[PDB]
């Protein structure tokens, strides 16, 4: 993003009275007091950082500063000097296991800007003195710099990024264009109030109603894991229920890339075409099936038919891979960006949460106790250790999953007594 690139104004003027019209980045961010070309970034390079999208908020009347985090500060009410300590600590804790830097997203009407100097230091790219991270912070007292991760006692934020909402051309204010799209999020006339809403708005803009899923995101937990969980538990799931009620045909509805994830099984498997939709679920009167089975694996729809398997992300979690949404979804950053539509539990009506179970046919061939282990192995009476080593990392990958924030159900017949008679 050039420094010579325009910045629109008129946003400001109401706290910035006879503010030019004609103004870059440049002389803002010199208005403002100040491998870093400029403070402001691309909605792009904000896109790939929406890790560290952190709204922001600052109201007058002595100064209240809210952030998306829900937190309101007061600037006189505490002095400056103290609350730049708070605002380190509370960024440090929310962005160290999601992002390398932060980026503040505004709606900006000039307090926030001009309030930037008093908690904000810039200068060249630097790193971590207790390990080889970008600098994010610097204190003072030391003349030091440090990451999230080693910040503690830091005093100012260091290389801070920031994108104002304004600038995409919005016509009217921050909430008439925010309930627009969400009803979740109030306007209780608090800063935080505010800063929540504008980065709701932001994920909807650039998440919701744009949607790229061609940038890549990079590792800062369990992803793979997680995704090697997700495809063993869907072949394990969907190879019992064919052997348990021996459908003679299998819907698979969802992503157009799919492969048939138990590709030995005897059945006609029949695909359908559906991206992930990103803003509501789907109804399955558009998208429609009652012969056999019908396969929803991240598939969301508003109501479920009686005959299926299904997998469905709860964008209730609290995960470092799980950022929260717009209207009550969640915005799930794995490798690929998925803004979710709201969990409804009425969603599931017709159909149950699918019980824990292990199912295997594989030879007993190289102690465990568990009636969900279902296998020769038990049948006889005793698990034998093959079976018990891949039962235990089943069961891993199985909770990881869940954990992760994966629910799933199956139509009500479904019951795993019916797998013993296989061996
Ligand atoms: O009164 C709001 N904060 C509370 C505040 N305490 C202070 C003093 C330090 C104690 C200053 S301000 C507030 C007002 C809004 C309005 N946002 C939407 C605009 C009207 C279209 N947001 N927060
Ligand atoms: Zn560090
Ligand atoms: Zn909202
Ligand atoms: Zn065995």
């Amino acid at each position: 993003l050039s420094v010579d690139t325009k910045f629109k104004t008129e946003g400001l003027c109401v706290d910035i009275p006879g503010i030019p019209k004609d103004m870059t980045y440049r002389r803002l961010i010199s208005m403002m007091g100040f491998g870093y070309p400029n403070m402001f970034i691309t909605r792009e390079e904000a896109i790939r950082h929406v890790r560290a999208w952190i709204g922001f908020d600052v109201e007058g009347c002595p100064l209240q500063l809210g952030f998306s985090t829900g937190v309101n500060l007061v600037a006189v009410g505490l002095p400056w000097n103290v609350v730049r300590i708070k605002i380190v600590q509370m960024l440090s804790d929310t962005l160290k296991n999601l992002s390398d830097r932060v980026v503040f997203v505004l709606w900006a009407h000039g307090f926030e800007l001009t309030s930037m100097k008093y908690f904000v230091k810039i200068g060249p790219e630097r790193t971590c003195c207790l390990c080889d991270r970008r600098a994010t912070c610097f204190s003072t007292a030391s003349d030091t710099y440090a990451c999230w991760h080693h910040s503690i006692g830091f005093d100012y934020v260091y290389n801070p990024f920031m994108i104002d909402v304004q600038q995409w051309g919005f016509t009217g204010n921050l909430q008439s264009n925010h309930d627009l799209y969400c009803q979740v999020h109030g306007n209780a006339h608090v800063a935080s109030c505010d800063a929540i809403m504008t980065r709701c708005l932001a994920v909807h803009e650039c998440f919701v109603k744009r949607v790229d899923w061609t940038i890549e995101y990079p590792i800062i937990g369990d992803e793979l894991k997680i995704n090697a969980a997700c495809r063993k538990v869907q072949h394990m799931v969907v190879k019992a229920a064919l052997l348990a009620d021996k459908f003679p045909v299998l819907h698979d509805i969802g992503n157009p890339k799919a492969i048939k994830c138990v590709p030995q099984a005897d059945v006609e498997w029949k695909f359908y075409d559906a991206q992930p939709c990103s803003d509501k679920a789907y109804k399955i009167e558009e998208l429609f099936f009652t012969d056999g089975v019908c396969l929803f694996w991240n598939c969301n729809v508003d109501r479920y038919p009686a005959n299926s398997i299904v997998c469905r992300f709860d964008t209730r979690v609290l995960s470092n891979l799980n950022l929260p949404g717009c209207d009550g979804g969640s915005l799930y950053v794995n490798k690929h960006a998925f803004h979710t539509p709201a969990f409804d539990k009425s969603a599931f009506v017709n159909l149950k949460q699918l019980p824990f179970f292990y199912y295997s046919d594989s030879p007993c061939e190289s102690p465990l106790k568990s009636a969900t282990c279902i296998t020769r192995c038990n049948l006889g009476g005793a698990v034998c250790r093959h079976h018990a080593n891949e039962y235990r990392l089943y069961l891993d990958a199985y909770n990881m999953m869940i954990s992760a924030g994966f629910s799933l159900w199956v139509y009500k017949q479904f019951d795993t007594y019916n797998l013993w008679n296989t061996f």
